[PDB]
């Protein structure tokens, strides 16, 4: 069945890989949304957030305008309520934006980690009247002004980190200079990489921005790419790049790939997924409004 | 290292109980005793006071004579004058009683809340002549006697909420039968817990009784017992016990856990538990020792 390849494989990667996981926590994902993975925009993800080590992490999305993940994790034990203020968040986010597409991710050492909300690209200040927000969210208008962040193409709430990311469509035309990134990094004290990675940014299409309740400051911002096939990945860039391309499964030969460049102070570091039904690559594209 | 280990630890522990908690105010707390974290009784505390919430504290004592807490605090900027009598109460208090021990406590939302005072185990009228103390500690001499509460074994200040703590050896008979928690928080209009609870209460070494400024009357009173592993903490009795006690992280593999039962108004905060995690294994067995019980 569809559904045993996909576990069989999340598996494979886990084990190839040296990723921590739980045969129950995989078990408990698996009851609720297995069936969901078959049918939906389904992406197996490596990281290397941790010195020495990569994380596995099994995420989907799916073209919903109700955040239906939210009612599955749920029943399945897999979200209790944690007093804090993401208990009612990701509630008040389809309450405040309809949405078009929902999605979750998974640790598959821990349990959900993430869900998704996902409007028509929108004006960044229809986020601000959201209730549960951390402050430092609508401390930061200037900020978002100050570097063409008016575009907001999803928004996630983080149970297990405590933290809720903002999401970009990077369409202005200072976004295609390396200066940009310089700068936006340079802002928040973070790290400036190399020119070749620079070069990559210049085409990223989204800019995710971390905020939380324990801080006035952003936490961390993510750049992502896409690629069409293997051989598009700059595998030259980092080993974990090179192994996934070249030893992700998926349902077809060549499927596409989504890398992100995450920055935080000196966490800043690479994930990959990969487009396991072929869907999510072109939905990237789409909702950036990019061709092929 | 192993502060920064200890750091990311009490943050994980935050995240994970959703707890309040400023990474400034952990900043400023481990640039002061991250060291004393490292090599001393630390202890991770989570407590439910605040109702459907969690709150995290951390903690450490040390074997030192002088109150070495209040010099890092003052110096770091955690503790300030705050025009009251809790400024000098805790200098008052060594110049009082000759320390053997003392610690420190910190919300991780807020900074520095109490500094501790361990004495020998002393006859509690050596408290009474500390100048700032609350008018209430002297009044309740009778109280003190009724309910056998002779051998101070603590004294702490607390400067966030305004009040200051006498802990107690509860090495009498009486302390071994549950009326006598039945009538002491009924002498207080404390609601009166649950059996099982109460033949949790006959075993606690240790009974805290909370005096303050503002008022004539007791404000609050804490009855702690030690575990020496998650297995034999009463994990059914509160969710928080539960899943601190399977989840919270220390450096050994099994830790023993210090549960304190608070009891207080109920149409003020009520009644709750706090749970510390033993996470170098020191706090138990010194708990242990310091009440001359076996473990």
């Amino acid at each position: 069945t569809i559904v045993n390849r996909i576990r069989t494989d999340v598996v494979n990667v886990a084990k190839s890989f040296g990723a921590e996981y739980s045969e129950a926590v995989i078990d408990q994902i698996f009851q609720g949304f297995g069936e969901k993975f078959t049918n939906t925009g389904f992406a197996i993800r490596v990281q290397n957030k941790r010195n020495q080590k990569v994380d596995c992490n099994i995420r989907y999305g799916e073209a919903k305008e109700n955040c239906l993940a939210w009612d599955i994790a749920r029943e399945s034990g897999l979200l209790s309520d944690q007093g804090h203020p993401v208990d009612t968040l990701i509630q008040e986010m389809f309450q405040a934006i309809p949405a078009i597409a929902y999605g979750a991710d998974f640790d598959i050492n821990y349990g959900l980690v993430k869900i998704w909300h996902l409007p028509k690209i929108v004006p960044v200040e229809e986020a601000f009247k959201i209730p549960s927000l951390p402050k430092s969210v609508n401390a930061h208008i200037d900020f978002f002004k100050k570097y063409h962040l008016d575009a907001l193409c999803a928004l996630t709430v983080d149970y297990r980190n405590k933290s809720t990311n903002l999401y970009f469509d990077a369409h202005h035309p200072e976004q295609r200079t390396t200066q940009f990134y310089k700068n936006i990094l340079q802002s928040q004290q973070f790290e400036v990489p190399s020119d070749e990675v620079l070069e990559i940014l210049v085409n990223c299409p989204e800019i995710a921005v971390t905020f939380n309740w324990s801080s006035p400051g952003i936490e961390r911002m993510c750049f992502y790419t896409a690629f069409v096939n293997r051989e598009t990945v700059p595998q030259h860039i980092n080993p974990v790049l090179k192994k996934f391309a070249q030893e992700a499964p998926a349902l077809l030969d060549n499927p596409g790939f989504l890398v992100g460049w995450s920055f935080g102070p000196d966490g800043t570091y690479i994930k990959i997924d990969v487009d396991y039904h072929g869907l999510v690559v072109p939905s990237f594209f789409h909702m950036h409004n990019l061709p092929l």
